[PDB]
């Protein structure tokens, strides 16, 4: 009730927190953003209750995450969810690491230093980073147990430092959108003023990965040093804490940083008593009239608002490093584990090359190379705002699959289904599945369709390979 | 090999032939229109081969169409295809009858006569028409056997009269877009010049019902006075003939009527030697410069181009009446038959009120009232261009269902599957199903999605009612 809790809590706080939440709230108002977070959290908690019901039905010996599912679910749903989820984690590696690389090139361009083709300097940085990350994962993880705790200490210190910065309204940040909890800054920030082409569901898709750390946080750490049936409590409480801190950070940054701010001491508080519609003039002449040209930063231009508000910004940057690298590595170790587990069962005998445990320990290698290559291929696409909707798609697909499969097995299944989680009925799981599918189709309907024909073909193969 | 042949050939030539084909070719060029027809016909013929394989597997005693399917397919696919297809025919009634009503108000407004709210005078006409059609269907059909033959004589005479009119270039039609097989009229008509908001798939969806008469043409006439295993030959040959005459009428009208023509002897052949880009001036000053205001008619303005080209236009109008009324009535008798057959089996016991055969013969009444009311509700929507995509959706769904179900049963099914149709393998049926689903999603993805959750809920009900 402490190990997998910390694991999920690490997996969930990812890149989208420090570098995208300000974005989201800047586009979808302080109000509607809460609806975004609430939809995300209801999907996640439906899936959490369902996966809990899974984690409280079978034998006490939880072999492997995918093996746990295959025990508690048919090989059709088993292999489907497994493959689609391992792919989800594989692409998630690239998502997290490219967010990291983005913040690196940001903190670097802040200096005098520069690189070749920033839009692809991100690509070079991400490549070196994923190489070093694979090198970390393979050949050693004994230290990760103690490393996750220090990472979480760093991360919580970063969040607390952010909030402690909010209450400290330095005048030098007046040229930035930060103003320190003004009511009118909150008023003007409640209406969902969107931007160039984003719609509510585009923003939701961007945000959704920031709520996706639950299953691999819990299940992938099957056979935990803790009892198996402790997973649900920690998973759900972690969901609650993460979503609550999401809501808090959301409301705070919305009531703190204005929609746009061209940092210029010149364009400042000179205080000509004008018409004064927006909240900027309400504060002072600072951050006035970005409507003409694209301004530098503030809640809708730059993603560095979080690092801009807090005190001793190094701690916030360290928190970013911790979150992104940690989540990326967790996904990078969970994905090939699922691959090798599914392949050792030879459920899909086409990928019979289960990496043969090429190592002194049971360290798969073929899966590592595969997911590393996928991560590279996706890293090549730089703009995180386009990688993230794909992860959104695939994780929504995975969640739909899993909770729908629970719903289906609930339709009486001779295989020992017999779950135990309080509040784990079928109808809520069918609700979650319909929600997942609908939401997935609203965000790039054709991607969802293609995903579904993929899983259909998987059902075919699993149906006639028997 | 003559009865169900004539039946399908009647069901297929519907309203979309005489009043929409000219439209389609006017928007999607003489060339691309052939691709439209080819996609339609490949879908239809895949489904035809599959339904043939069905019609050549089971007992010699073909009880009922839906019963034939339930014999040769599981009650899941059975009831799904049955309900969705009966609904398809129900809405098809309204489609055909509203096309009829449209041509009636056209031929009436051509006179001095008029009605109240033409856009809903169509609705009033359609209501009276569907009332009279229900009155025809119930309480007597003994004459329909001899009536279909005279209807087909009328229809073929209309088509032949149309083509015989093409070769007769009356000067009085020069103010209309008709010119009589000019090469340049064909050249300018090969490029898919679309219009206000139509896309290739919008046009395809409009067209697709014009290729949907096969299953109900053949299966609904189960226990034919002909042997059961004669269905495939006639069905496929009817498909071939209908699609070939579609291609012929398409190429002809494309090479005959220009894209736009403001009928005015004044704006005519006066023959000022201008720049002359379009083919109009190539012919003469007639039908020149519709680009300014919306012109009266010709291959893109009015749907009466077909009736405008032929000689003794009354015959063409009679052919329209024959086609629309005939197809409408065939659908109106096929839909409730499927309803009462599915309900007598009580597959979906919610609709246990199977009309109890309230009549001296086995004449269902509850189903009649139901489909009549649905037809009314849809008639209320007047613009055929919006009703037709819905029928396209639902028929694509039905075809996807049926051929996919054949594909699935091909994955070895202990129920006696054992078909016989030459060239009836699985892979082509899976191809047809994937095509149906993809095409259905390109045309109003959310309608397709909703249809699929409907059939999923049906799978639920059929799964836990057992």
């Amino acid at each position: 009730i402490n190990g997998v809790l910390v694991r999920c809590m690490l997996n969930i706080w990812g890149v989208m927190l420090f570098i995208r939440l300000s974005w989201i709230v800047g586009q979808a108002g302080i109000g509607l953003s809460v609806l975004v977070i609430m939809m995300a959290t209801v999907v996640t908690t439906i899936t959490g209750l369902s996966t809990s019901a899974i984690a409280t039905n079978g034998f006490v010996r939880g072999g492997r995450a995918y093996y746990l599912i295959s025990r508690s679910l048919g090989p059709e749903f088993g292999g489907a969810i497994g493959l689609i989820f391992a792919f989800a984690n594989a692409v998630a590696v690239a998502m997290y690491v490219v967010g990291f690389a983005e913040t690196v090139v940001e903190l670097l361009k802040e200096h005098s230093i520069l690189m070749i083709d920033e839009i692809n300097d991100i690509r070079i940085i991400g490549a070196i980073t994923v190489v070093i990350l694979l090198g970390i994962s393979v050949a050693g993880m004994e230290w990760e147990a103690k490393a996750q705790i220090v990472l979480l200490v760093i991360l919580l210190l970063a969040i607390g430092d952010f909030v402690i910065g909010t209450f400290i309204p330095l005048e030098s940040k007046k040229p930035k959108g930060f103003f320190g909890y003004k009511s009118e800054i909150f008023n003007e920030n409640f209406g969902p003023d969107f931007r160039e082409e984003e719609t509510f569901f585009s923003v939701f898709a961007i945000f959704f990965p920031a709520a996706t750390g639950i299953l691999a946080g819990a299940n992938i750490s099957g056979d935990l040093a803790d009892p198996q049936s402790a997973i649900p409590k920690g998973t759900l409480l972690a969901i609650l804490i993460t979503t609550l801190v999401y809501v808090g950070i959301a409301v705070s940054v919305g009531s703190c940083v204005v929609r746009d701010a061209t940092g210029n001491v010149n364009d400042t508080i000179v205080t000509e008593l004008t018409n004064c519609t927006s909240a900027a003039c309400k504060l002072n002449f600072d951050f006035s009239s970005c409507e003409s040209s694209p301004c530098s930063y503030g809640l809708m231009n730059n993603f560095q608002v979080m690092s801009m508000v807090s005190g001793f910004t190094p701690l916030i940057s360290a928190g970013i490093f911790s979150a992104t690298l940690s989540s990326a590595l967790a996904s990078l170790v969970s994905a090939p584990k699922i691959f090798q587990a599914l392949c050792k069962d030879n459920i899909y005998p086409a990928f019979q090359m289960f990496a043969k445990g090429y190592g002194k320990n049971n360290e798969p290698l073929r899966g590592y190379i595969l997911t590393f290559l996928i991560a590279l291929g996706f890293i090549l696409i730089a703009e995180l705002n386009v990688i993230a909707p794909i992860i959104s798609n695939f994780f929504l697909a995975s969640y739909a699959l899993i909770n729908f499969s629970v719903f289906h097995a609930s339709l009486a299944k001779s295989p020992g289904w017999r779950p135990a989680f309080k509040y784990y009925n079928m109808w809520i799981s069918l609700l979650g599945a319909i929600l997942c599918c609908i939401v997935m189709f609203v965000i790039n309907w054709w991607a969802a369709l293609l995903t579904y024909v993929i899983v259909l073909g998987l059902y075919i193969y699993v149906t006639y390979k028997k």
